[PDB]
């Protein structure tokens, strides 16, 4: 528990530095250090960030972390790690997602 975040973490950054710094520095929209995956978990409702950036499913995203800035939201999904949250899915599971054993 509390490790899931650290996972996406290394994922996003690798993207920010690989996507040519698509963000000067994560706007830590939520509370602790970064959390673009949580509110993101909600965007799943739409799946299409740019589609959810201006929908009802966003009022929950944006509000989830307590940002009330739907625009900053997809800035989270799209601007900090679009390809990831969206294209990193792959619907994995047929090879054990969790690399660490229990």
């Amino acid at each position: 528990n509390n490790k899931q975040y650290e996972l996406f973490m290394k994922s996003l950054i690798e993207n920010c530095k690989k996507r040519n710094m698509p963000l000067q520095s994560i706007p830590e929209i939520g509370n602790r250090k970064i959390n673009l995956f949580y509110l993101y978990m909600l965007v799943q409702k739409f799946g299409g960030a740019d589609q959810v950036t201006r929908t009802q499913q966003w009022s929950m995203v944006a509000q989830r972390l307590q940002i009330s800035d739907y625009q900053q939201l997809e800035s989270i999904y799209f601007r900090i790690l679009l390809p990831y949250e969206r294209h990193m899915i792959s619907q994995e599971g047929i090879k054990e997602t969790q690399a660490k054993r229990i």
